[PDB]
Protein backbone atom coordinates (compact mmCIF):
# COMPACT_ATOMS: atom_id res chain seq x y z
CA UNK A 1 0.00 0.00 0.00
CA UNK A 2 3.09 2.63 -1.28
CA UNK A 3 2.72 6.20 -0.39
CA UNK A 4 5.10 8.31 -2.79
CA UNK A 5 5.60 12.06 -1.55
CA UNK A 6 7.34 14.62 -3.52
CA UNK A 7 9.65 17.22 -1.47
CA UNK A 8 11.58 20.09 -2.93
CA UNK A 9 15.70 18.91 -2.47
CA UNK A 10 16.61 21.90 -0.63
CA UNK A 11 14.09 22.90 1.85
CA UNK A 12 11.64 19.96 1.65
CA UNK A 13 7.66 19.93 3.53
CA UNK A 14 9.19 19.27 7.29
CA UNK A 15 5.16 17.30 7.70
CA UNK A 16 6.23 14.85 4.80
CA UNK A 17 9.93 13.94 6.98
CA UNK A 18 7.72 13.84 10.34
CA UNK A 19 5.20 11.27 8.67
CA UNK A 20 8.50 9.36 7.76
CA UNK A 21 10.16 9.81 10.98
CA UNK A 22 6.78 8.49 12.47
CA UNK A 23 7.06 5.44 10.17
CA UNK A 24 11.00 5.25 11.69
CA UNK A 25 9.57 5.12 15.30
CA UNK A 26 6.86 2.09 14.32
CA UNK A 27 10.03 0.14 12.94
CA UNK A 28 8.91 0.46 9.32
CA UNK A 29 11.17 0.55 6.23
CA UNK A 30 11.38 3.99 3.94
CA UNK A 31 13.11 4.85 0.97
CA UNK A 32 14.30 8.29 0.71
CA UNK A 33 17.17 10.45 -1.43
CA UNK A 34 20.33 11.55 -0.44
CA UNK A 35 23.24 13.22 -3.32
CA UNK A 36 24.57 9.62 -4.46
CA UNK A 37 21.53 7.06 -4.82
CA UNK A 38 17.96 6.26 -3.26
CA UNK A 39 18.44 4.85 0.13
CA UNK A 40 15.79 2.39 2.19
CA UNK A 41 16.64 2.96 5.67
CA UNK A 42 15.44 1.93 9.23
CA UNK A 43 16.54 3.39 12.43
CA UNK A 44 19.83 2.06 13.39
CA UNK A 45 19.13 0.89 16.70
CA UNK A 46 16.41 -1.32 15.34
CA UNK A 47 17.60 -4.54 15.59
CA UNK A 48 14.07 -6.11 13.99
CA UNK A 49 13.57 -3.19 11.60
CA UNK A 50 16.86 -3.72 9.69
CA UNK A 51 16.11 -7.39 9.00
CA UNK A 52 13.23 -6.19 7.36
CA UNK A 53 15.66 -4.37 4.89
CA UNK A 54 17.67 -7.67 4.09
CA UNK A 55 14.65 -9.84 3.76
CA UNK A 56 13.21 -6.77 1.60
CA UNK A 57 16.67 -6.16 -0.95
CA UNK A 58 17.11 -9.98 -0.43
CA UNK A 59 20.52 -9.52 0.59
CA UNK A 60 23.12 -11.90 1.71
CA UNK A 61 23.66 -11.25 6.14
CA UNK A 62 27.35 -11.06 5.81
CA UNK A 63 26.99 -7.37 3.64
CA UNK A 64 26.91 -4.59 6.06
CA UNK A 65 24.56 -1.29 6.31
CA UNK A 66 26.23 2.62 6.19
CA UNK A 67 24.87 4.34 8.94
CA UNK A 68 23.71 7.58 7.75
CA UNK A 69 24.39 10.85 10.79
CA UNK A 70 23.68 14.48 10.77
CA UNK A 71 26.25 15.71 12.98
CA UNK A 72 29.63 15.55 14.76
CA UNK A 73 27.72 14.37 17.69
CA UNK A 74 26.43 11.58 16.49
CA UNK A 75 29.93 10.61 15.49
CA UNK A 76 31.02 10.49 19.45
CA UNK A 77 27.95 8.17 20.09
CA UNK A 78 28.58 5.64 17.73
CA UNK A 79 32.77 5.31 16.83
CA UNK A 80 36.07 5.72 18.38
CA UNK A 81 39.42 6.42 17.24
CA UNK A 82 38.12 8.99 14.43
CA UNK A 83 39.39 12.41 16.49
CA UNK A 84 43.31 12.29 13.75
CA UNK A 85 40.88 12.15 11.43
CA UNK A 86 37.99 14.98 12.21
CA UNK A 87 39.97 17.50 10.12
CA UNK A 88 39.73 15.19 7.10
CA UNK A 89 36.04 14.51 7.79
CA UNK A 90 34.71 18.06 8.44
CA UNK A 91 36.63 18.97 5.29
CA UNK A 92 34.54 16.14 3.52
CA UNK A 93 31.21 15.92 5.21
CA UNK A 94 28.75 16.35 4.29
CA UNK A 95 29.17 14.68 1.10
CA UNK A 96 29.56 11.28 -0.41
CA UNK A 97 31.72 9.74 1.87
CA UNK A 98 31.52 6.65 4.11
CA UNK A 99 34.53 6.05 6.05
CA UNK A 100 35.02 2.49 8.09
CA UNK A 101 35.61 2.92 12.10
CA UNK A 102 36.02 0.71 15.22
CA UNK A 103 32.45 0.68 16.36
CA UNK A 104 31.72 2.08 19.83
CA UNK A 105 27.69 2.18 20.18
CA UNK A 106 26.35 -0.68 22.18
CA UNK A 107 23.18 0.55 20.20
CA UNK A 108 23.74 -0.17 16.78
CA UNK A 109 22.83 -4.30 16.59
CA UNK A 110 25.43 -6.56 14.92
CA UNK A 111 22.45 -7.27 12.12
CA UNK A 112 23.35 -3.42 11.11
CA UNK A 113 27.54 -3.86 11.06
CA UNK A 114 27.23 -8.02 9.72
CA UNK A 115 28.51 -8.71 13.58
CA UNK A 116 31.85 -6.81 12.50
CA UNK A 117 33.44 -4.80 14.99
CA UNK A 118 33.70 -1.72 12.43
CA UNK A 119 31.02 0.50 11.53
CA UNK A 120 30.75 2.15 7.98
CA UNK A 121 29.47 5.79 8.53
CA UNK A 122 28.15 8.70 5.99
CA UNK A 123 27.06 12.04 6.92
CA UNK A 124 25.13 12.99 3.64
CA UNK A 125 24.97 16.47 1.95
CA UNK A 126 21.37 16.19 1.15
CA UNK A 127 18.87 18.36 3.13
CA UNK A 128 16.05 15.61 3.25
CA UNK A 129 18.61 12.94 4.46
CA UNK A 130 19.69 15.38 7.24
CA UNK A 131 16.65 16.57 7.87
CA UNK A 132 14.83 13.71 8.37
CA UNK A 133 17.84 12.15 10.69
CA UNK A 134 17.55 15.47 12.49
CA UNK A 135 13.54 14.96 12.99
CA UNK A 136 13.72 10.77 13.50
CA UNK A 137 16.41 11.35 16.53
CA UNK A 138 18.30 8.42 15.34
CA UNK A 139 21.15 7.35 12.95
CA UNK A 140 19.78 5.58 9.75
CA UNK A 141 20.58 2.05 8.49
CA UNK A 142 20.69 2.47 4.57
CA UNK A 143 21.85 0.67 1.73
CA UNK A 144 21.36 1.70 -1.47
CA UNK A 145 17.07 1.33 -2.91
CA UNK A 146 17.66 -1.82 -5.21
CA UNK A 147 16.78 -5.37 -4.93
CA UNK A 148 20.04 -7.33 -4.31
CA UNK A 149 22.63 -7.16 -7.04
CA UNK A 150 20.21 -4.99 -9.28
CA UNK A 151 21.52 -0.80 -10.24
CA UNK A 152 21.01 1.55 -7.71
CA UNK A 153 18.48 3.69 -7.79
CA UNK A 154 19.15 7.08 -8.90
CA UNK A 155 15.02 8.58 -9.24
CA UNK A 156 11.70 6.94 -7.71
CA UNK A 157 11.37 5.24 -10.87
CA UNK A 158 13.61 2.79 -10.66
CA UNK A 159 12.45 2.58 -7.01
CA UNK A 160 9.00 1.98 -7.88
CA UNK A 161 9.94 -0.99 -10.53
CA UNK A 162 12.32 -2.91 -7.22
CA UNK A 163 10.00 -2.30 -4.37
CA UNK A 164 6.04 -0.53 -4.99
CA UNK A 165 3.67 -2.57 -2.96
CA UNK A 166 6.70 -2.93 -0.29
CA UNK A 167 7.76 -0.03 1.63
CA UNK A 168 4.97 1.84 2.79
CA UNK A 169 6.46 5.39 1.81
CA UNK A 170 9.17 6.66 -0.69
CA UNK A 171 10.19 10.26 -0.73
CA UNK A 172 10.99 11.74 -3.94
CA UNK A 173 13.34 14.44 -4.37
CA UNK A 174 14.14 13.58 -8.16
CA UNK A 175 17.17 12.51 -10.26
CA UNK A 176 20.10 12.23 -7.60
CA UNK A 177 22.99 14.84 -8.23
CA UNK A 178 25.73 12.65 -8.35
CA UNK A 179 23.75 8.73 -9.52
CA UNK A 180 26.77 7.23 -7.65
CA UNK A 181 26.72 5.60 -3.86
CA UNK A 182 29.71 7.41 -1.78
CA UNK A 183 33.77 7.05 -1.61
CA UNK A 184 34.36 4.22 0.81
CA UNK A 185 37.67 4.82 3.15
CA UNK A 186 38.52 2.12 5.66
CA UNK A 187 40.69 4.63 8.24
CA UNK A 188 41.41 1.44 11.10
CA UNK A 189 44.33 0.54 9.44
CA UNK A 190 47.99 2.15 9.33
CA UNK A 191 47.47 3.25 6.02
CA UNK A 192 44.11 4.07 4.61
CA UNK A 193 41.77 2.09 1.92
CA UNK A 194 39.92 3.04 -0.75
CA UNK A 195 36.75 0.01 -0.62
CA UNK A 196 34.86 1.93 -3.44
CA UNK A 197 35.25 4.40 -5.82
CA UNK A 198 33.32 7.28 -5.83
CA UNK A 199 32.16 11.20 -6.15
CA UNK A 200 35.28 11.60 -3.82
CA UNK A 201 37.85 10.72 -6.85
CA UNK A 202 40.88 8.62 -5.77
CA UNK A 203 43.23 11.11 -7.47
CA UNK A 204 42.02 13.84 -4.45
CA UNK A 205 42.53 10.85 -1.77
CA UNK A 206 45.90 10.60 -3.26
CA UNK A 207 46.77 14.05 -2.59
CA UNK A 208 45.64 13.87 0.89
CA UNK A 209 46.97 10.67 1.74
CA UNK A 210 50.20 9.66 -0.07
CA UNK A 211 50.15 6.33 1.14
CA UNK A 212 46.35 5.18 -0.25
CA UNK A 213 45.89 1.79 -0.61
CA UNK A 214 43.60 0.91 -3.88
CA UNK A 215 43.38 -3.07 -3.59
CA UNK A 216 43.01 -5.42 -6.40
CA UNK A 217 38.98 -5.85 -6.05
CA UNK A 218 38.46 -1.85 -6.63
CA UNK A 219 40.40 -2.21 -10.21
CA UNK A 220 38.80 -5.99 -10.83
CA UNK A 221 35.81 -6.36 -8.77
CA UNK A 222 36.59 -10.04 -7.80
CA UNK A 223 36.64 -10.17 -3.49
CA UNK A 224 36.19 -13.39 -1.30
CA UNK A 225 36.10 -13.61 2.29
CA UNK A 226 34.23 -11.20 5.01
CA UNK A 227 33.16 -7.37 3.43
CA UNK A 228 33.88 -4.48 5.45
CA UNK A 229 31.58 -2.44 3.41
CA UNK A 230 28.71 -2.23 0.87
CA UNK A 231 30.04 -2.98 -2.84
CA UNK A 232 33.11 -5.62 -2.57
CA UNK A 233 31.52 -8.75 -2.36
CA UNK A 234 28.89 -10.28 -4.68
CA UNK A 235 27.63 -9.67 -8.38
CA UNK A 236 26.49 -5.77 -8.31
CA UNK A 237 24.60 -2.87 -10.31
CA UNK A 238 23.65 -5.57 -12.66
CA UNK A 239 20.83 -5.55 -15.58
CA UNK A 240 18.63 -8.62 -16.53
CA UNK A 241 20.41 -8.71 -19.56
CA UNK A 242 23.86 -10.22 -19.99
CA UNK A 243 26.54 -6.56 -19.97
CA UNK A 244 29.06 -7.24 -22.28
CA UNK A 245 32.13 -4.57 -21.06
CA UNK A 246 34.32 -3.64 -24.22
CA UNK A 247 37.45 -1.83 -22.33
CA UNK A 248 39.44 -1.98 -25.53
CA UNK A 249 37.60 -0.01 -28.07
CA UNK A 250 38.93 -1.88 -31.16
CA UNK A 251 37.36 -5.10 -30.60
CA UNK A 252 33.81 -3.15 -30.79
CA UNK A 253 33.78 -3.92 -34.54
CA UNK A 254 34.24 -7.76 -33.57
CA UNK A 255 31.91 -7.81 -30.34
CA UNK A 256 28.56 -6.33 -32.21
CA UNK A 257 29.08 -8.91 -34.70
CA UNK A 258 29.48 -12.04 -32.14
CA UNK A 259 26.59 -10.62 -30.44
CA UNK A 260 23.86 -9.26 -33.18
CA UNK A 261 20.50 -8.86 -30.94
CA UNK A 262 22.32 -5.81 -29.34
CA UNK A 263 21.67 -2.31 -27.50
CA UNK A 264 24.91 -0.25 -27.04
CA UNK A 265 25.77 1.98 -24.26
CA UNK A 266 27.89 4.36 -25.79
CA UNK A 267 28.87 8.18 -25.36
CA UNK A 268 27.49 11.07 -27.62
CA UNK A 269 30.98 11.53 -29.66
CA UNK A 270 30.85 7.58 -30.69
CA UNK A 271 26.92 7.96 -31.03
CA UNK A 272 26.69 7.84 -34.68
CA UNK A 273 28.37 4.60 -35.10
CA UNK A 274 25.52 2.38 -33.92
CA UNK A 275 22.50 1.14 -35.01
CA UNK A 276 20.54 0.80 -32.14
CA UNK A 277 22.43 2.51 -29.16
CA UNK A 278 21.29 4.75 -25.24
CA UNK A 279 23.68 7.97 -25.13
CA UNK A 280 24.93 7.82 -21.76
CA UNK A 281 26.32 11.08 -21.66
CA UNK A 282 29.28 12.93 -22.82
CA UNK A 283 33.36 12.41 -22.74
CA UNK A 284 33.17 16.56 -22.42
CA UNK A 285 30.90 16.18 -19.30
CA UNK A 286 31.74 12.96 -17.42
CA UNK A 287 29.53 13.83 -14.00
CA UNK A 288 27.33 13.30 -16.96
CA UNK A 289 28.01 9.27 -17.42
CA UNK A 290 28.29 8.69 -13.69
CA UNK A 291 24.15 11.03 -13.26
CA UNK A 292 22.86 8.49 -15.86
CA UNK A 293 25.03 4.94 -16.41
CA UNK A 294 22.59 2.95 -13.80
CA UNK A 295 19.73 4.76 -15.47
CA UNK A 296 20.84 3.49 -18.85
CA UNK A 297 21.26 0.09 -17.56
CA UNK A 298 17.38 -0.42 -16.47
CA UNK A 299 16.42 1.24 -20.03
CA UNK A 300 18.82 -1.27 -21.52
CA UNK A 301 17.28 -4.21 -20.41
CA UNK A 302 14.01 -3.31 -21.35
CA UNK A 303 14.76 -2.79 -25.26
CA UNK A 304 13.74 -6.73 -25.70
CA UNK A 305 17.24 -7.17 -26.85
CA UNK A 306 19.92 -10.29 -25.92
CA UNK A 307 23.07 -8.32 -25.16
CA UNK A 308 23.44 -5.06 -23.67
CA UNK A 309 27.09 -3.42 -25.12
CA UNK A 310 28.84 -1.02 -23.17
CA UNK A 311 31.81 0.95 -23.90
CA UNK A 312 34.88 1.47 -21.54
CA UNK A 313 36.17 4.56 -20.04
CA UNK A 314 39.44 6.05 -18.78
CA UNK A 315 39.94 4.58 -15.33
CA UNK A 316 40.52 8.09 -14.28
CA UNK A 317 38.52 10.62 -12.10
CA UNK A 318 34.97 9.82 -11.84
CA UNK A 319 35.33 7.33 -14.55
CA UNK A 320 37.38 5.49 -12.70
CA UNK A 321 34.01 4.91 -9.99
CA UNK A 322 32.04 4.03 -13.22
CA UNK A 323 33.88 1.41 -14.89
CA UNK A 324 34.12 -0.07 -10.53
CA UNK A 325 30.57 -0.43 -11.37
CA UNK A 326 30.41 -1.80 -14.50
CA UNK A 327 32.97 -4.54 -13.72
CA UNK A 328 30.94 -5.83 -11.01
CA UNK A 329 28.27 -5.43 -13.45
CA UNK A 330 29.83 -7.08 -16.70
CA UNK A 331 28.93 -10.88 -17.28
CA UNK A 332 31.82 -10.59 -19.97
CA UNK A 333 35.01 -8.45 -20.18
CA UNK A 334 36.70 -7.54 -23.72
CA UNK A 335 39.82 -6.36 -22.54
C1 LIG B 1 22.01 5.38 0.46
C2 LIG B 1 23.41 5.97 0.03
O1 LIG B 1 23.99 6.78 1.07
C3 LIG B 1 24.54 4.90 -0.40
N1 LIG B 1 24.45 3.59 0.35
C4 LIG B 1 25.09 2.33 -0.14
O2 LIG B 1 25.56 2.30 -1.28
O3 LIG B 1 25.13 1.34 0.63
C5 LIG B 1 25.96 5.60 -0.46
O4 LIG B 1 26.82 5.19 0.33
O5 LIG B 1 26.12 6.52 -1.30
MG1 LIG C 1 24.09 -1.31 -3.09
Amino acid sequence: STRVLKVDPLFPDEKVLKEAAELLRNGEVIIFPTETVYGIGADAYNEEACKKIFKLKERPADNPLIVHIHSFKQLEEIAEGYEPHLDFLKKFWPGPLTVIFRKKSEKIPPVVTADLPTVAVRMPAHPVALKLIELFGHPIAAPSANISGRPSATNVKHVIEDFMGKVKLIIDAGDTPFGLESTIVDLTKEKPVLLRPGPVEVERLKELFPELVVPDFVRKGNFKGRPLAPGMKYRHYAPLKPLILVEDLTKMEEVLKKYPDHVVICVEERKELYDDRIVVGSLKNPYSIAQNIFSALREAEKMGKEYIIVEGFEERGILFAVMNRLRKAATEIVR
